[PDB]
């Protein structure tokens, strides 16, 4: 019943949401499409973007050593971070030639990077943000906690991926991010030198987080705020495959160049997972519109990446109706992480059918209010539903990989649902545990505050309230409720008693 | 008696009617004031009742009941507020608009033309749009004529956030009236309204109490108003904004409002302002409280008419200063004036005024004052002889004159009665002498959601049932039915009615 003796507790983060921030601007990278995002007159104007800049944040590139020690501090034993692409190479590598193999319909199966290619990459990238990286990794090392290191969190080095003249022109001038087949090319030559970089220090990779979010946000929900923006039914059908397809060669390229055992106990000196934020559909009804509905959107969000990358199956049309195997794309994956927030509750309207989506329940709630379910709503509006873990990992484990819970946290800036919103989630998670025993580690967010990407820093999803103007670091409450679970490995009934639902 | 044409009627505001759906589908999550009233922060320590807006009495859907109601007790005027953020949820700062700058600051022109209104119709939100014009044209079908307010205390959280201003003490907003932009943005929504509405909307407000949301914004934190902080300079800043923002409103209403809906209207846009008039009464003759009593008087009931009506401006608001622009005098058509109870003050040196216990706004709930009056629910001495004062000191700027709020927080309905009758007899005689008053407008029909108070305090002719929305009426809606319906406060209404021993 407890959590195993060597199940992961800690926290995720990524490099755009928390490194920037020093004092002395020394460390600003001015070099990625989201920093030309969020200062675009336009979209600070428009309310795309919430005017906050990064380059205010709250100092991670410097800070490392103190929150670190935070984490440890509240028995943490893992951590994720996430490396900068823009940061390793703030120049375009197009010109370092390397050999690639084509499917017959186009897609990239294989990017033969060798000795010559890393000899050059090599040449163009930064060693200073290299061995801060490394600097970064070691000191979570050398206080007792297991790296995860994700290659890629949204943000693309603006020689990838210009979003503001995507946007203008609408994809005729780039660069044209995971639209354009170049950036798998590229994505493979990144994720092969970090491999040769840092498999010393890393056994844990991951190489996407939330990939369809990238690709949904990017080009059919400009509501959400992300680059470009935009809404090209075929640049999102094309930005998935793109995506997917980036992911299974920068597998390869990752096992071909980490052939050291950071640690004695990992299962392979290169375990290669993916983030992939799943989201259980409820359908409103049993009506056939709404099971229509929930079904489709179940399979675009949840499954359709999957299928790419751990069955090969590929489905061009997004929407089921066609399937193309690549036995090259099989099994492309050694674990999943899994991010849950909340649920999505759904109706199917006459069209063929198209998600509606029911206020009141999961992301679409009063932030601040109560869900038409009796739970409460995050700064977001998005509602708690512990249950909802559950379904999430049900879903996940139809692909028979081992699962970690990468990301779960609530925007919560006076932290008041927090607590309550461990002790339900982690008794969810404790029962899991025990009665299907797939999942290896819980990853919250975060540890502390930062900045919430279109939303800037008003949500705040950190267990530390951190203070923008000094910087300093304020742990809530529900870090002391985090420290007791991992600590005793349990969830105990006087937790429940002491955190009811808020 | 009363003339033929006197308006007999009641008031209201957006937020304090509009939501209670029990889906609940109108919910307008997007205002200062509804994260204000439901941060926990506040809620905890007492700044806000703990009551939420979402389970008012749902004037947004039952309106046409209401209305049927007004019009059943006599009345043939009715006030309703436009709530801004429900017509533009997202920002309209990408919509340009030339401007002219004073060289003190000031802005003085705002250049709304034709493009900009066919941009800020892209922008609004046709449902709500739609829906405040079936209000408007529901009151009509009854013989209410119509008063419009275009803000009543509540701004798009685009506009204020409230909490972000409170915690960074305003060096994180965005900042509401304190900011410039605010100005701006008010001009557009004030001319896109009055091009919406202004074949079926004639008498205008462009705001209510605006003092008070200044005062109790920058200067009273113990009101429980947003943004609850205390910084002289914001207040002057906040006051000279709002005010500014008056004048440019008057010339673009006039502007976009070419159309009188009522042939017998006095033109096509009567733009007025609702100011709350408090009268002063010095403690003792003594200088100390002569100069405090006239310091107050100038700071809250006079300032912001010698700004709107003479365009003389004070920006230090304790009169040691006088700028005129020519280009601000006489923008004011008419007056509303709202008010409640008086103040007894005395001077102490630090000369501010020392509020004197036991008079006015500072009675003991349910009690009595020094005077021998009852005393309301809020603790509001009722003191009828006042309006004649306040109406005094409204008379000083030449303008014909509206009482558009007069009431009592009375949920046992023991006073209202009395403070009907009596404040009407004392109106009466005002208006047979004086000559120009044109209106009595109640507050309110019905018991509303009373700001940080929430429910508790009613001010209804009406009581309401927050379970089921039933409407029920109070002995004192068949009082003002009498003397509406009677244009007189007939003598036997004045025995029925005597001041009660408690
Ligand atoms: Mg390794
Ligand atoms: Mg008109």
């Amino acid at each position: 019943m407890p959590f195993p003796e060597k199940f992961f507790w800690g926290a995720s983060s990524s490099g755009f949401q928390f490194e920037m921030g020093d004092p002395e601007g020394k460390s600003i990278d001015p070099n990625t499409d989201w920093f030309k995002w969020v200062h675009d007159e336009t979209n600070i104007r428009r309310g795309v973007v919430s005017g906050d800049l990064p380059e205010h944040g709250i100092n991670y590139w410097d800070l490392f050593r103190s929150d670190h020690e935070l984490a440890a501090s509240i028995g943490m034993n893992a951590y994720r971070i996430g490396i900068e692409w823009s940061r390793i190479f703030p120049k375009p590598t197009l010109d370092v030639r390397v050999g690639i193999e084509l499917d017959p319909e186009g897609y990239i199966t294989r990017v033969e990077v060798d000795d010559k290619a890393i000899e050059e990459l090599d040449l163009l990238a930064n060693k200073e943000a290299v061995s801060r990286y490394r600097e970064i990794i070691l000191d979570l090392r050398d206080r007792g906690l297991k790296v995860f290191v994700c290659l890629n969190h949204f943000t693309l080095p603006l020689w990838i991926h210009d979003p503001i003249a995507c946007r203008d022109t609408k994809l005729k001038r780039g660069p044209k991010g995971w639209v354009d087949k170049t950036t798998i090319l590229e994505f493979a030559k990144y994720s092969a030198y970090m491999a040769w970089s840092l498999g010393n220090i890393v056994d844990y990779w991951v190489t996407f987080n939330e990939p369809m979010v990238v690709t949904e946000a990017g080009y059919f929900q400009p509501e959400v705020g992300f680059p470009p923006g935009l809404r090209n039914i075929s640049a999102f059908k094309t930005a998935c495959l793109n995506i997917a397809n980036a992911h299974v060669v920068a597998y390869d390229l990752i096992k071909k160049y980490d052939k050291v055992r950071a640690d004695d106990d990992s299962p392979s000196a290169a375990y290669v997972g993916i983030v992939h934020n799943i989201v259980p559909i409820k359908p409103y009804s049993e009506r056939k519109l709404d099971l229509k509905a929930a079904d489709l959107m179940n399979y675009i969000h949840n499954k359709w990446i999957l299928e790419f990358i751990v069955r090969g199956k590929i489905d061009r049309s997004l929407v089921g109706r066609e399937k193309y195997l690549i036995d090259k794309f099989k099994d492309k994956l050694d674990w999943l992480g899994v991010n849950y927030y909340t649920r999505i509750v759904l109706k199917g309207k006459w069209v063929p059918v198209i998600p509606d989506i029911v206020k009141g329940y999961g992301f679409n709630c009063t932030p601040g209010g109560r869900s038409l379910d009796g739970m409460p709503v995050s700064d977001f509006g998005w509602e708690v539903y512990p249950q909802g873990l559950s379904d999430a990992l049900d879903i996940a484990s139809e692909y028979g990989k081992p699962l970690i819970v990468t990301e779960n946290g609530i925007a919560d800036s006076e932290d008041n649902i927090r607590p309550y919103f461990l002790v339900s989630h982690l008794k969810v998670l404790e029962e899991y545990v025990e009665k299907k025993k797939n999942v290896y580690g819980y990853l919250h967010w975060a540890l502390t505050d930062n900045y919430e990407w279109a939303q800037g820093f008003k949500m705040r999803f950190g267990l530390t309230d951190v203070d923008l103007e000094t910087k300093e670091r304020k742990p809530r409450e529900s870090s002391e409720v985090f420290k007791i679970i991992a600590s005793e490995k349990t969830v105990p009934e006087e937790l429940v008693e002491k955190y009811p639902k808020p």
